[PDB]
DNA sequence: TAACCGCGTTC
DNA sequence: TCTGGAACGCGGTTA
């Protein structure tokens, strides 16, 4: 209909701008012969590599559904090649008796969009005797588009919706028919372009031969081709104090690099002077020579950014966040100057707001940055993440400056510019493209939804190859009920329990500051009986040798039970600690793989385990509930589109009502609104199921394991090193960086195999499996815990992880030496728990196909869970609470034995947002529990810092410039969502956006995301905080305007003294560096019997009280 | 006091 | 239409 129209016309659009590009449709030749891939140099065709991929119609050259496949050739050119695939989904019936009525009923039911039927069986994890080879038959129905796919839907779901209802009343004194026997529809949600992908086996970075049989994969052709790549940035003018408005302001510059050749184009117009070919060369390996285009006007800007764009080609343009600031700014800039930029460039806006193009993967940076950095959100900026993977600071400038600069000084304005398109280029480039394009030779994607898509659709993506390859039927997409019940209660939320956290220890630990253990002997007496087996499971397990071939086996084996029996006989020591870190490597992964854990698997084919079920319900039971829904029954309500009823409304907004109104009623008879129930639970796990989800778990976990052991070999690498050869130590440490990183992008999508089971429309939904894995990894780190708390003193916990001291001459590390020369690494510590660990969870249940053609399984033992260690470090600092007995977990931090910074968890200065003077004054702290040569002069040392730190808001921050105060006093915070959207809610942020609204218009707080920089006023005295809260751009504007919202905002009419100094509540920011000072410095030194070392802060009462 | 929320962390 | 999980710290309101 009208849809197919503009299908087909978009079509015709994408084809004409592809081919001005240099992506003309290609038709290979005819070939009679066999179509066998060893014979690919003799079938005629073109060889590519495959860069992107689109869904599109054909006309016979109504609409044919296929796609389109785009190609960098040998020869250095481009083409693209389209594959038809019919689209289609199958419907199941509950009499497969009878699979031909329903096949001859939707013959003609579909008679209008149907163009083919079959009947095919495929594999059903949840059919009876599927392990033995019984299939489910299904109807395959086929469409020439999807539109028709979509109208068959349509007509198919109320015959599906019917038959869930009950039948008609027709002879109350009384072979089905056919309507009745469709059980459901199947495979009917996924995406025709992941549904090609996956069926033909066509990924985006592998090298193809297009014939006219198909696509023959190249395993010949190794690397990647090399796209063109362009990376940019724009500036634009903004008045003062406010955003950049597309439809008022203009944009001066847009700087950009084709695959290292820098340009920027300038707006005469705004920006002063010409400027002259300049270079930015950060770091030597990111070359960065700038040729300049100086243009008269905005349009004569836009028309060079659209004639480069045209003239170089790019199949890839890069930007940072240039989805939401920069492209939608380019179009409105095009618009309103008479550009249609699709026409131009072949990019537009789709339906997620989002600018694409379809030769051109448009790579957004902050999507990489925000999905698979793992940096956190404070880090996430640009120049944060520039710092962070590249490895310098690039060109700052504040933005109330660029407009002005951009007449004052013109040219350091153009160096920022080309200082934000360096960093783009050379992120994208040494991160992003490497990661995401080889990720697209295993996921069903083009590089646009590789980069964008949830990593749990990424996981999806990976398991429904494996599913489809194995002739697995696709479950639906999981539906979670509206309402469920527990006991009689209307359910709020139910989850599993979790990881299991401690704060064990708090305060100072030093490798050169002696700590006091006490030694369980018995402890030692079962290290040493099990020493013997447990270096044997070093050798052979851990390392993958063999004892016969170690030739120090009893050396070690008598060194460490020497060490171990002097450690018995002395239980009271006190020494230098070993600050280690012991922790699971890939914890849940391992985890699952062990006990074969996976949806369909949860049901000595059957392996018990248990997990734990916490319930949030409301106190009311029934017959309180039926109570205020036929209140609710009796009530009128809006309209949306002049009143309904209750039950004229959705099933959803009913249950809104009873909720709010359910909450009301508990919260008077029962006074508690919501209850919560933790229940014990245990869940049949067979060990027979089709491992096509484990199996998918096992092969990720090896791909993350890759890049984790390439961290580790050139970690070890640049340790060997000597520090005088420069050039080799910045290659080793490039390398570090690299293979890190790649490690942690894998590392989120890894973990999201365990997520996954809990997202909303999941393919594979099981609470049971997440609960298992969660309880069974706490059962192991406790257990790890009550030994190290035998032989050492562990600090924190938090999983799958251990922080702990242990006696300096407590066993460590020691080398077996093989006939070969070659020598094996031990770490006794993480030996004997992983001794442990094999004894006591190995599943011994594992069962794997033996002979698949008689069904015949073996049953074997699995175990992949290994502690791994890093350490001895040079010290950790852990602090305390304010409250009596509490613990502070997640946070702390460890420093390396050369002094560097080791982990920083959890602290205001990694978090985003937060109070810069707790920032600033915990970035000078830490460093400071280094020095000192005891425990009491280390103390004081901090001590020092602190009381500077104290005597700046002591003296009424009277010893700061004035810009140094603005940036100290601050503190940033985000907002979620929009102002409107917090109604009924007060907080510093609210406030702020409010009165940044009250003052800068209502055009601010237009957009969520809204950062609300506030300073807390002494103003409104005795009043809550979260009403003295004043947006610091006041101090920035002109006088009458200040003195009017300060006066407003204080309530003090007689106001006429408007600096900053006078309106701050020291007081409040005094108090706020107190409680810092108290759970970073003096409470941990109670803790270690050192009195306060900062009187100034006086301790808590319950701690004066425990001194005496 | 304890429940409770928003944000951004550690897993 | 999209869309991994739970445990936790802290400032701040609220019952
Ligand atoms: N983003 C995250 C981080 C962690 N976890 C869960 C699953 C992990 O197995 C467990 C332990 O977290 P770790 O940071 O120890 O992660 P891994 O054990 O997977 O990796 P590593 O080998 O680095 O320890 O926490 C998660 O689900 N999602
Ligand atoms: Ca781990």
């Amino acid at each position: 209909y009208a849809l197919s129209a503009q299908q087909l016309l978009n079509a015709s659009k994408i084809d004409d701008i592809d081919s001005m590009m240099g992506f003309e449709r290609y038709v290979p030749p005819q070939y009679n012969g066999r179509f066998d891939a060893k014979d690919i140099d003799q079938i005629p065709g073109r060889v590519g590599w495959l860069t992107n991929m689109h869904a599109t119609l054909v006309s016979q050259e109504q609409g044919i559904s296929g796609v389109d496949f785009y190609f960098l050739d040998e020869e250095g050119g481009s083409f693209k090649s389209t594959v038809v695939y019919d689209p289609y989904f199958f419907i199941a019936c509950n009499d497969e008796s009878r699979v031909n009525d329903v096949e001859e009923l939707v013959k003609k039911y579909l008679e209008s969009c149907l163009k083919s039927l079959q009947i095919i069986r495929k594999e059903d994890l949840t059919m009876d005797n599927h392990l033995l080879g019984l299939q489910k038959t299904l109807i395959k129905l086929s469409f020439v588009n999807s539109n028709q796919l979509f109208e068959a839907r349509k007509l198919l779901r109320p015959i599906l919706q019917d038959n869930a209802n009950n039948n008609v009343q027709r002879n109350i004194y009384n072979k089905v028919d056919a309507k009745h026997l469709i059980e459901d529809i199947r495979e009917y949600d996924v995406p025709y372009h992941v549904r090609v992908s996956i069926d033909k086996d066509i990924r985006v970075g592998k090298w193809y031969k297009v014939t006219q049989q198909g696509f023959i994969e190249d395993t010949r052709k190794i690397a990647f081709a090399d796209p063109v790549v362009m990376a940019f940035a724009i500036a634009t003018t903004k008045p003062p104090l406010k955003f950049p408005d597309s439809a008022v302001d203009q944009i001066m510059m847009i700087s950009y690099m084709i695959d290292g050749e820098g340009f920027l184009i300038t707006n005469r117009e705004i920006i002063s002077e010409d400027i002259e070919d300049f270079e930015y060369t950060p770091k030597p390996e990111y070359p960065g020579f700038f040729t300049i285009f100086n243009e008269n006007d905005e349009v004569a800007l836009l028309q060079r950014f659209f004639e480069h764009i045209r003239d170089v080609r790019p199949t890839v343009i890069s930007t940072f966040n240039g989805d939401f600031f920069d492209w939608p700014f380019i179009h409105n800039r095009s618009k309103i100057h008479g550009l249609d930029m699709f026409d131009e460039i072949g990019f537009a806006p789709d339906a997620e707001g989002e600018y694409k193009s379809s030769y051109c993967s448009h790579m957004d940076c902050f999507r990489w940055v925000k999905r698979d950095s793992y940096l956190p959100q404070g880090s996430q900026g640009l120049k944060a993440v520039t710092q962070s993977k590249l490895g310098y600071n690039p060109i700052e400038l504040d933005p109330e400056l660029m407009t002005p600069y951009a007449f004052e000084k013109p040219q350091h304005l153009s160096e920022y510019s080309v200082s934000d398109a360096v960093a783009t280029y050379y992120l994208y480039m040494k991160y992003v493209h490497p990661f995401i394009f080889s990720l697209c030779t295993i996921i069903p994607l083009n590089p646009d939804e590789t980069l964008r898509k949830g990593t749990g659709t990424l996981c999806e993506m990976l398991l429904m190859v494996q599913a489809y390859q194995h002739n697995i039927l696709l479950p639906n997409k999981h539906t979670d009920p509206i309402e469920r019940f527990y006991d009689g209660h209307l359910l709020e939320s139910e989850t599993y329990v979790g990881g299991h956290v401690e704060s064990l220890e708090a305060g100072v630990f030093r490798s050169d500051l002696k700590n006091e253990f006490k030694i369980d002997p018995s402890a030692i007496d079962e290290l040493l009986q099990e020493l013997p087996e447990a270096l044997k499971f070093s050798v052979e397990v851990e390392n993958k040798s063999s004892v016969d071939k170690v030739t120090n086996f009893e050396e070690i084996k008598n060194q460490i039970t020497q060490k171990l029996l002097e450690l018995k006989e002395n239980n009271i020591r006190n020494e230098l600690p070993l600050i280690y870190h012991v922790d699971v490597a890939s914890g849940y992964p391992n985890i699952m793989t062990t006990n074969r854990l996976q949806p369909d698997s949860i049901k000595t084919c059957a392996r018990k385990l248990k997990w734990a079920w916490r319930g949030e319900f409301f106190p009311s039971k029934m017959d309180e509930y039926n109570m205020i829904k036929r209140a609710l029954q009796n009530e009128t309500f809006p309209n949306k589109n002049k009143v309904l009823t209750f039950d004229e409304l959705s099933y959803a907004d009913q249950v809104i009502h009873i909720k709010k109104r359910l909450t009301e009623y508990s919260r008077k008879v029962y006074h508690r609104v919501k209850v919560s129930e933790i229940v014990e639970r245990e869940a049949i796990v067979c060990q027979r199921e089709n491992p096509f989800y484990v199996d998918t778990v096992k092969s990720f976990r090896d791909r993350r394991y890759e890049f984790k052991g390439l961290a580790k070999t050139w970690k070890g690498n640049l340790s060997k090193i000597d520090p005088s050869d420069k050039h080799a130590r910045d290659e080793a440490k490039k390398m570090i960086v690299l293979y890190d990183s790649l490690q942690l992008a894998h590392k989120v999508i890894l973990n999201s195999f365990y997520g996954y089971v809990m997202r909303k429309g999941s393919r594979w939904y099981s609470m049971e499996m997440a609960g298992i894995t969660c309880l069974t990894g706490a059962t192991i780190i406790q257990m790890a815990r009550a030994l190290v708390e035998r032989v050492g003193r562990p600090l924190e916990l938090d999983t799958d992880g251990i922080w702990c001291i242990l006696p300096k001459s407590f066993p460590e590390t020691y080398f077996f030496t093989l006939e070969n020369g070659k020598k094996l690494y031990l770490s006794y510590p993480c030996s004997m728990l992983n001794y442990r660990v094999h004894q006591k969870f190995t599943n011994h249940q594992y069962q794997e196909l033996k002979d698949p053609l008689n069904y015949i399984y073996e049953t074997h033992s699995e175990n992949t869970i290994f502690f791994e260690v890093d350490g001895p470090y040079k010290a950790m600092i852990l602090p305390s609470s304010k409250e009596e007995g509490k613990g502070i977990k997640k946070r702390y931090a460890v420093f390396n034995e050369d002094g560097s910074l080791a982990e920083l968890k959890g602290f205001e200065l990694k978090r985003r947002g937060e109070l810069q003077l707790i920032k600033n004054f915990q970035s000078d702290i830490f460093k400071v529990f280094l020095e000192g040569d005891t425990l009491e002069g280390c103390y004081s040392a901090v001590a020092s810092v602190c009381n500077r730190w104290l005597d700046v808001l002591d003296s009424h921050g009277l010893m700061l410039e004035d810009e140094d105060l603005v940036s100290l006093i601050c503190e940033n915070r985000s907002m979620s969502k929009t102002l409107k959207e917090y109604e009924g809610q007060k907080s510093t942020s609210i406030t702020t956006a409010r009165r940044l609204g009250d003052f800068l218009g209502e055009d601010m707080v237009k957009d969520k995301g809204l950062q609300c920089k506030y300073i807390i006023s002494s103003k409104p005295f005795n009043a809550p905080v979260t009403e003295r809260a004043i947006p610091v751009a006041i101090f920035s504007a002109d006088i009458p305007i200040k003195r009017s919202f300060l006066r407003r905002w204080t309530l003090d009419p007689s106001l006429e003294d408007l600096d900053i100094r006078t309106i701050i509540d020291w007081g409040y920011y005094r108090e706020r560096l107190g409680s810092a000072i108290q759970k970073i410095i003096t409470i941990p030194a109670a803790l270690q019997g050192v009195s306060n070392p900062v009187p100034r802060v006086e301790h808590p009462d319950w701690l004066k009280r425990k001194i005496a």
